[PDB]
């Protein structure tokens, strides 16, 4: 699925992004935007063996298991083939293990380059929320 910006923004407060770890929803939008375009299919492979998956390009290394990554952790405890669903529930799961870790939004390099200092409200603004 590509999801549409407010759909996306929709989702994901539904899902209790908005405001968590300190982060308003326009942050998590800006991020799957710069990520995966919001394609909840994207998946990219890196020169470590791991590959990102869906709307949040979670990785393989640390995150979830696709059993062909070496030193892999699956610290969310799931299938990274779950990451590429339509519904996007697992992936905040995920994502909210993430941030809890400590380095905040800082594990998307998307988000590090793209939006973090920005006008993240942008990416709201226009929705029914």
């Amino acid at each position: 699925k590509v999801f549409g910006r407010c759909e996306l923004a929709a989702a994901m407060k539904r899902h209790g992004l908005d405001n968590y770890r300190g982060y308003s929803l326009g942050n998590w939008v800006c991020a799957a935007k710069f990520e995966s375009n919001f394609n909840t299919q994207a998946t990219n492979r890196n020169t470590d063996g791991s590959t990102d998956y869906g709307i949040l390009q979670i990785n393989s290394r640390w995150w979830c298991n696709d059993g062909r990554t070496p030193g892999s952790r699956n610290l969310c405890n799931i299938p990274c083939s779950a990451l590429l669903s339509s519904d996007i529930t697992a992936s905040v799961n995920c994502a909210k293990k993430i941030v809890s870790d400590g380095n905040g939004m800082n594990a998307w390099v998307a988000w590090r380059n793209r939006c973090k200092g920005t006008d993240v409200q942008a990416w709201i603004r226009g929705c029914r929320l």
